[PDB]
């Protein structure tokens, strides 16, 4: 009740007070061998609560519609960061950012993205936008148009949290997208969980039959990685390769 | 005398530090030699002085040693460290282990083992999650006595780290880890002699069945060198700076 109010009130000032910060988690080729990108993740550096769990604040941000605004701040921040990195010879090939439903439905999104690209001058293909399937499904016809508007900018699109099973996977073919994520909840079952392993292989084979790139998230063990590599998963991310870390340390570490 | 005055003032402030709860623990993270995964946390003593703020350990720690308070403060740190690990693990923050430096008085303390056994019972952590750090000089001071002490501590299940030709002397002891001092890491990767010295310590240490951790790792270059030559673990500013438990867990584990 009260605790809810503090949170909300805190969140409202947070942006203005520059309390939000980006952390970056590395992504690698399926071997484990080379860096393919960084995923930029929203964090909250609160002066008295410390670093605030995303699970606690993201929801509340979207319970008051601030989420789109912060999202747009984040996209911009990551593009800018990738520019700084690139001109500092830190060779991060691309940055991936999540999009909320509100941002996707925003007519001016895409306009902002062209502006941010122009400002920072980074190549379009160095930006990858990540959507859930549910965002696409609320209105498929509209998704088609909005996506085509984005793809025309030369950027890349990844989709996560999608139905598994031949059909839903197959129907993704109609969208102009580049990447499918394998959810961590299927990866933590690998290699010996029967269903989790079937689903992963299903996602990989289907993605490839659609000409999409596949990235596994939540990769923690060599066992998981093995399974994924031998079934030809394209990219990989998670504890095994590195946690989301501040820009400076990602900068130093991957320099 | 000007240097004596500052010493006197410092020892006055320090005498009541523990009573007043002014000492606090920060943690420095440790990673796999590739620099990617957390392997443990080193607990370090810090002093939050009411007027002087955080005071340099290089300043207050030597004075702690002259006035014979280092052992008592250290026992309190050791307990806190283990309590932080419990707390972490209960809150599913996966810090795999905690490391703690022992002073010479603590080491020679006939109750150390009992004290450690009690702290292990009380916190219920696995003993392999407690790593004790001892400098070479503390071990080699009295070789027979250290054999006795360490054989007992090893029976508790805990790990021991020591903090060239000395390596052979160190093998008579049941030690698990060799911490390579920062002086051997600074010149890397391009100091011609430094690099050969580093490679020999690592290989020699692996041939003696010891895991190796390099300290003072500050650049990617140092890290790729250490990594190419199989250094098992690293720590240093390259990964950030020591910090309070709460921040430490959010940022590096969980």
């Amino acid at each position: 009740a009260l605790e809810r109010l503090e949170l909300e009130s805190d969140l409202r000032r947070a942006l203005e007070l520059g309390e939000f910060v980006l952390h970056y988690q590395p992504q690698f080729t399926g071997d484990g061998r080379r860096l393919t990108g960084a995923e930029a993740l929203l964090r909250w550096q609160h002066p008295r609560r410390g670093l605030v769990p995303p699970s606690e604040f993201i929801p509340v941000l979207e319970e008051i519609g601030l989420v789109a605004q912060v999202g747009d701040w984040l996209l911009a921040e990551a593009c800018k960061q990738l520019r700084s990195w690139h001109k500092a010879k830190v060779r991060v090939p691309k940055v991936s950012v999540n999009l909320s439903a509100r941002q996707f439905a925003d007519g001016q999104l895409g306009e902002r993205i062209a502006a941010i690209l122009y400002e920072t001058g980074i190549p379009p293909a160095c930006l990858e936008l990540e959507l859930t399937e549910s965002i696409l499904m609320s209105d498929v016809a509209e998704a088609m148009q909005i996506l085509s508007g984005l793809k025309r900018l030369g950027l890349a699109i990844a989709v996560d949290d999608f139905g598994t099973g031949y059909s839903s996977l197959n129907y993704l073919k109609q969208f102009p997208i580049d990447v499918l994520k394998i959810d961590r909840s299927f990866v933590d079952g690998l290699p010996h969980g029967e269903q989790d392993a079937q689903i992963a292989r299903a996602i990989i084979a289907m993605a490839h039959s659609l000409n999409l790139m596949v990235i596994a998230e939540g990769v923690e063990s060599q066992a998981q990685l093995d399974f994924l590599r031998e079934h030809g998963c394209d990219e990989v991310q998670g504890y095994l390769f590195g946690r989301p870390m501040p820009a400076e340390q990602f900068g130093m570490l991957y320099a």
